[PDB]
């Protein structure tokens, strides 16, 4: 599923990631545009032989099981495919995860770089919130 902006932020807000671990939501829609274009379906191998799966590409080499990338955790205890769903929940909920293991939201690289210092209130500008 692509989602609208303003639609994956309500999606967002109503699973509680709104301010979660002190991220407001615009974080997490930036964060989502870059990663995936809002597109559930997004999926990219990585360097080392993991795949980053959904909206906000979560690593098999250490949140889901894709089955095949040897010497892995699992710590979301999930399939990387339900990372894929139309439904976000699986990928809020391992979201929550990451970003409460040490470093927030630094773990998506992608956030650090393109998000990370801008107005980032911005990607819920005109959002009925
Ligand atoms: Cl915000
Ligand atoms: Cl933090």
């Amino acid at each position: 599923k692509v989602f609208g902006r303003c639609e994956l932020a309500a999606a967002m807000k109503r699973h509680g990631l709104d301010n979660y671990r002190g991220y407001s939501l615009g974080n997490w829609v930036c964060a989502a545009k870059f990663e995936s274009n809002f597109n559930t379906q997004a999926t990219n191998r990585n360097t080392d032989g993991s795949t980053d799966y959904g909206i906000l590409q979560i690593n098999s080499r250490w949140w889901c099981n894709d089955g095949r990338t040897p010497g892995s955790r699992n710590l979301c205890n999930i399939p990387c495919s339900a990372l894929l769903s139309s439904d976000i929940t699986a990928s809020v909920n391992c979201a929550k995860k990451i970003v409460s293991d040490g470093n927030g939201m630094n773990a998506w690289v992608a956030w650090r770089n393109r998000c990370k210092g801008t107005d980032v209130q911005a990607w819920i500008r005109g959002c009925r919130l």
